[PDB]
């Protein structure tokens, strides 16, 4: 119904992501707006379209693989615990929800109506322990906007923009081609997004590896001499040369680290001491360091 | 191919479960036998039958929802990062696996053969940082059985024994029916599993709630007088009475805590002070405590 197959929900009211409550407490099983990162393994939910009703949806925790349902005949708290869907609107355990978009055409802002009750769900707080839990409050939209959620497609966090992009290093500079000692290097030393030497193109293969082409050089990034990432490679989707294949470690939307597949080490901003090699891309760190985090800027 | 749709793999070699390595380290994305409990959110995998090859299977991490594939053309390390399945047996990125049951008929002990390589996967260690990671070593069975895995169906951990069962408290005693002051209570004070009073039956409903019947009385458990759990209830599957419904917090196979849906507090072995009411089941704890931990013993 316009929602991603697998999604994450964020509460504008306090900026946290909805996650299954796994602690051994009274609220076990309930859904709490407390995940700091979207990468939290308890924050993923799968949406499943209704068999009978056009527009109604069933939702389950990806962790437990169980449907969201009311805690019991007496409560409005939502628990991801139903073993199976229930499309009977008169049953307190009906599992049908109805996504209602806050603004026309915008699919990332929604209010989720519990069908059986006809109540909007909210990031609700009662007292002491019942803090920030999903609760089907009433048929009235909330004055405090605690019923509006930001929808996030889980799949997209691991997808990149193919089209010109550049990378911003931790020193504030953009990554561009540069010839040093006859070697076609990559340096974080450009200030302007429009310098054509700074434009790159990311190709994500079906196996998860990524290859990157320098627009300016019209050649692919390739680990080579002294572990510098030089711009001289042929298309690795044909050559299968591990030196020109990378795998990413996503930290957040457009914030990544890339491991070079030949050395299996992360690439980073590096100054080797040898004259001329200042802030150049090199496979120099076994694990992620601050000089290894790259921000992707679309072009 | 006989595997459960969603499963957890346990290494025979060191009794840890296979989980996605999410730390920002060299081995990010690889699969490591380091989860202590099956409840770890990074330890669930899903199986998909091959589209063209009977008996062949693709496997993905439930977390990333990506396919297990070789790290690169040069490696035998397995990473859960393929975007899509690959059935080309000749391609290094082939995602097909062949489960090979160790004991004919027992679908729980298995070896996973990486089809393209023709190698068995192992709980592999190459010292240093690569410790206990899935690696498709060779076409030879391992002397030390590091290639033998125990398959556990994920859905079954939230499933309970049908037919007769009892419950063992933290005082080593079985839970049985007992009349105290005219009230038909449940007390942890029997040492004989053959006592008919100690026998119960659990019913899980499609909504996740559970209702328990005492075999002896032929009555369902129900929160009533002074929060004690009495055995006098009619079937809540028909009365929809919250006091006769419980939701479980599973700690491990057959080790759970139960929350009464009327009080929304966990039931535990309890001694009130009122004479006679010693070690009786009472909804007296908000969060799980030692006394709220119950062991399900099947009869």
């Amino acid at each position: 119904a316009g929602l991603p197959v697998i999604m994450c929900l964020k509460s504008n009211n306090h900026q946290k992501y909805l996650r299954y409550q796994s602690d051994n407490i009274q609220q076990y099983g309930l859904l709490q707006f407390s995940a700091d990162k979207i990468l939290d393994p308890l924050a993923q939910f799968e949406v499943e379209p209704s068999k009978t009703y056009d527009g109604l949806v069933h939702i389950k925790s990806r962790y437990t693989n169980k449907y969201l349902v009311r805690w019991s005949p007496n409560h409005y708290w939502i628990t991801a615990s139903a073993n199976e869907p229930d499309e009977n609107k008169s049953n307190w355990a009906c599992t049908l929800f109805k996504p209602l978009y806050v603004e026309e055409g915008n699919m990332k802002k929604v209010r989720l109506l519990h069908v059986q009750l006809g109540h909007y769900t909210q990031n609700y707080t009662v007292g002491g322990s019942f803090v920030s839990y999903l609760f089907a409050e009433s048929s009235q939209i909330d004055t405090g906007s605690k019923d509006v959620f930001h929808v996030i497609d889980w799949k997209s966090i691991f997808q990149f923009p193919k089209g010109y992009v550049t990378f911003k290093g931790n020193n504030g500079k953009y990554l561009g081609v540069i010839t040093i000692n006859q070697l076609p290097c990559l340096q974080f030393g450009y200030d302007n997004l429009n310098d054509p030497k700074v434009a790159h193109q990311m190709f994500v293969t079906s196996n998860g590896t990524i290859c990157i082409k320098s627009n300016y050089m019209n050649k692919f990034w390739r680990l080579s001499t002294d572990d510098w990432i030089l711009v001289d490679g042929n298309d690795p989707r044909e050559t299968n040369e591990a030196a020109a294949l990378f795998r990413s470690d996503v930290h957040d939307f457009n914030v990544i680290s890339l491991l070079n597949m030949q050395k299996t080490w992360f690439i980073k901003r590096f100054t080797s001491g040898k004259p001329g090699f200042i802030n150049c891309m090199n496979a120099a760190t076994q694990n992620v360091d601050e000089t290894a985090i790259l921000e992707i800027i679309e072009l």
